[PDB]
């Protein structure tokens, strides 16, 4: 039962659908082994943007980009495409603080909202200036388990890290105006980071700008500035595909939410262990929970007990400590309630 | 199917069936596209494989290995911030190597101390390298040309050299060179990563400007896992260079690749339909072009579909070249080289 927290579980039917590396309709050829300027090529991207969109209801107005260099390299990028003068974020955990250390080496940021002092449990109350050029958040903060899951309204245009809630559930893209994602999560394999950007926010930075780092120039060449990770990006195109055969995001969002459910009931009638974050502020996607007063024990006890029982990847961040279970997309119920028996059997 | 794709190319095929890993990387029982980077398992891999590069193309100590994801155009870019302080030195010998130079000069002061631009980027221009400049930056094989400087170079400044299509395709003496860089679609491996084998000595020298995520002293201290590498790209690299060692080290390459150049630059100049494009002395033995002789015998479908009905894929050159031209990296074999010999002899009217 993997709940890995990225690189993570992943839906066979995507896993199997990649015997393109054996085969991919060339003919013959190795979906490694093809030109990404092949009409072949060509028409996956295309076919991967159209599902995307159709998949989350992506309006006109909007443009859909594969990356190499992962979100972390988007931490540079958004800083550099939209920071102009000045831009606002929310620091919300590890990840938010790697955005803003990366936004604050290009230009002058300003955090208007932090949950630093009280370790990262909660999502802290915020005021949005109408006089930046542009908000920053991050969706869901995948090492503390905190998650903001109702889309924002912004005065100006908002950028959000969804590296670990990207595709969890449907969502009003017309409220974001840059939202990016890793895909190891929840959308694919490693190896390729999702922008999906409203265009229109674009040219409005002074001069500054790397032709390799330049949303408008990989816009222009359809993603296809240089050579992009075929391999990753048809992991995607598959994902895709499962996403839609399971009836979307709607039904997605259903096994999410059930989940999620059954595993902070568990935790809170559970008395060993003891969850970390503010009810109100829980994500739906990374699952964090500690020992109960205490350390009875932590240590070996809980760990050892659920390795034996076949439960990976659920050790915490070194920060936060205890535990952390990452439940994306690919987890299933049936896992999520071996994890349940597994911390209920437990119970001494 | 005789595949002369110019990048991602031609593919060993026990490479592509290793990566069974899709399948069950150890794990035990996962895919490798699922397991964690920072997995003891994966890590070993990592391990693993900067241990074989190192043993394959004898890299001394005191350099480090690195895999990047957003290709070659992402290290124009990143050579730039991280080693121009206050002035860099370029050889422009193609498009390539111009992509390169418009990227370093956007950063800082950039001089082009040699170009053949002027006969069409078909020969490799005389130049020398100031003493006084921040770093010398070549592009080894100018994949579109057809040109290629076949030696290593005495630099005195730290030498920088874009191998993204003669990269693993003979020995080097890794010595001479500061910094190089490849992506991995042509010789390497599968596209999506793209590796750095840089001596760390060069680097701390920039007047200070550098994001994080472009400081090539951040991914060496955390082992070119600072954040999420290709995982299954990297994998492809691990199975390209095994493959190498297997079968005899770049030695053995090397013999088979010059092999394959000249009888394809023999049939070249024997056939008189076509005519090679590029200087001789200069020519390239990853990328070889040939275009029409005189004139438009016909270029026009005439070679090109015939080729096509004959199985060659990928024969078809750069729009500013025109012409032809036959990428013959590592893992395309003599056999197909040879197919093509014919193709073109049989095609003599
Ligand atoms: C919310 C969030 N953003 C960004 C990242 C960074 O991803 P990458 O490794 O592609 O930089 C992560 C990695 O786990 C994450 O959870
Ligand atoms: C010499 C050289 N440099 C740069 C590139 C660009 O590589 P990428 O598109 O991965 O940046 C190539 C691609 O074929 C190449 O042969
Ligand atoms: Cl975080
Ligand atoms: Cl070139």
């Amino acid at each position: 039962h993997n709940f890995g927290a990225g690189p993570a579980a992943m839906a066979k039917e995507v896993i199997e659908a990649t015997a393109k590396a054996v085969n991919n309709f060339w003919e013959g050829l190795s979906i490694l082994e093809i030109s990404h300027r092949s009409k072949e090529w060509i028409n996956v991207m295309n076919e991967t943007k159209a599902l995307m969109k159709e998949v989350m209801d992506i309006p006109e107005g909007y443009e859909i980009l594969f990356f190499g260099g992962g979100a972390s390299l988007q931490f540079l990028m958004v800083a550099m495409n939209l920071l102009n003068k000045k831009a606002c974020y929310l620091d919300t955990g590890v990840w938010a603080s790697k955005a803003i250390k990366e936004a604050e080496n290009i230009g002058e940021v300003k955090i208007i909202g932090t949950s630093k002092d009280k370790n990262y449990t909660y999502i802290p109350e915020y005021q949005i200036p109408s006089d930046y050029d542009y908000f920053h958040i991050t969706t869901n903060n995948t090492i503390y388990g905190t998650e903001i899951r109702k889309d924002i309204e912004s005065p100006i245009p908002l950028v959000a890290d969804m590296s670990s809630d990207i595709l969890s559930k449907p969502i009003d893209i017309s409220k974001y105006s840059l939202i990016y994602a890793g895909a190891q999560k929840n959308c694919g394999a490693a190896g390729v980071t999702i922008v999906i950007i409203k265009k229109e926010i674009l040219g409005k930075v002074q001069r500054k700008i790397p032709i390799i780092l330049d949303y408008q120039v990989h816009i222009l060449n359809n993603s296809m500035y240089n050579t992009p990770p075929v391999i990753s990006i048809f992991t995607v195109n598959q994902t895709l595909k499962y996403i839609k055969k399971i009836g979307g995001l709607k039904k997605i969002q259903e096994l999410n939410e059930e989940k999620a459910r059954l595993l902070y009931a568990e935790i809170d009638r559970n008395k060993i262990f003891r969850g970390t974050v503010r009810k109100k502020d829980r994500s739906i996607m990374n699952v964090c929970f500690v020992m109960e007063e205490q350390y009875k024990q932590l240590e070996n006890e809980f760990s050892e007990y659920a390795l034996q029982k076949g439960i990976i990847g659920i050790k915490g961040h070194r920060s936060v400590g205890g535990f952390r279970a990452s439940i994306y997309n690919a987890v299933t119920i049936e896992s999520v309630q071996a994890l349940i028996k597994c911390m209920h059997d437990f119970e001494q």
